[PDB]
């Protein structure tokens, strides 16, 4: 049987802009549960997180106020990032059109799936913790946050050249399962990493994974998988670093791996710098 997803479940009586995509937080759909599935998961973070996340990040929950006890209220949040950085979040009902999501970023709004996981599924799908709790404390960050909108108006020239899967691959071996090397030792900064239970303690602990020196032709030339821990990471030395790295030209790069074939999620390079 084919049964309704969960963004389907969740978006029952909601509309989105065909356009942008965007919606006003149904603050009314969440639940008594929601507020203390959100709680719990944060909580779980908090005590996890120091000594692996990047202290960025930790300092990006208290300044932004993100809530500790219920889902946050995205407008509130707002007065505290756009006074910061200039950026917004923007609720969506999941997943949306990539170009959609190109246009937010050049224009600094980061999209953020409104509804949460039910505590049944504590997941595969965005939902808010990890858009929100994820994704948007380095956004404080001028650095990140110049990366991210930098990464949005670039978008117009993968799609122009059939090359959006190769920028995909690199914001997904950045902003989603980036690492950075610290004085401190390796820490964490991607999005998908930090509200996770266990591949937070696999991708520092772990001597399974590779971890690799960024560099941009390789990490846009190497595949990723959805549904597993990452075999690779790439590890950055500074947020500056990687503004540096992805400001050149890219579009003689995507033509040359247009013909190449790109690595797999395990492989290393010849010319891999392993940490
Ligand atoms: N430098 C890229 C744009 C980009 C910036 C930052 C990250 C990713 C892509 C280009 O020439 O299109
Ligand atoms: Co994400």
């Amino acid at each position: 049987f084919v049964v309704p997803d969960i963004t389907t479940r969740k978006n029952v009586g909601l509309s989105h802009d065909a356009n942008d995509f965007t919606l006003p937080q149904p603050l009314d759909r969440y639940s008594a549960e929601d507020h203390a599935t959100w709680a719990t998961l944060y909580q779980r973070q908090c005590k996890l997180l120091p000594g692996r996340a990047c202290d960025e990040f930790l300092e990006g929950l208290e300044r932004l106020e993100v809530d500790a006890d219920r889902v946050p209220d995205f407008n509130k949040l707002n007065e505290k990032l756009m006074a910061a950085t200039g950026w917004k979040i923007v609720a969506v009902p999941g997943l949306i059109p990539d170009d959609v999501f190109f246009e937010h970023l050049a224009n600094r709004r980061f999209p953020v799936t409104w509804w949460l996981r039910e505590p049944h599924q504590l997941l595969q799908e965005p939902d808010v913790f990890h858009d929100l709790f994820g994704h948007v404390p380095l956004l404080i960050n001028p650095v990140f946050a110049d990366y991210l909108e930098a990464y949005g108006k670039g978008g117009v020239k993968a799609k122009a050249l059939g090359a959006l899967p190769m920028l995909a691959r690199l914001y997904w071996y950045t902003v989603e399962f980036g690492l950075i090397n610290t004085p401190a030792g390796m820490r964490i900064y991607g999005a998908g990493i930090l509200p996770s239970k266990s591949e937070s303690i696999y991708c520092l602990d772990s001597a399974s994974p590779n971890r690799v020196g960024f560099d941009l032709m390789r990490i846009m030339n190497t595949r990723y998988r959805i549904d597993t821990f990452q075999k690779t990471y790439f590890v950055i030395d500074s947020f500056k670093q990687l503004f540096d790295a992805t400001a050149p030209d890219f579009a003689p790069l995507y033509l040359q791996l247009a013909d190449a074939q790109p690595w797999g999620a395990g492989d290393i390079a010849p010319d891999d710098l392993v940490l």
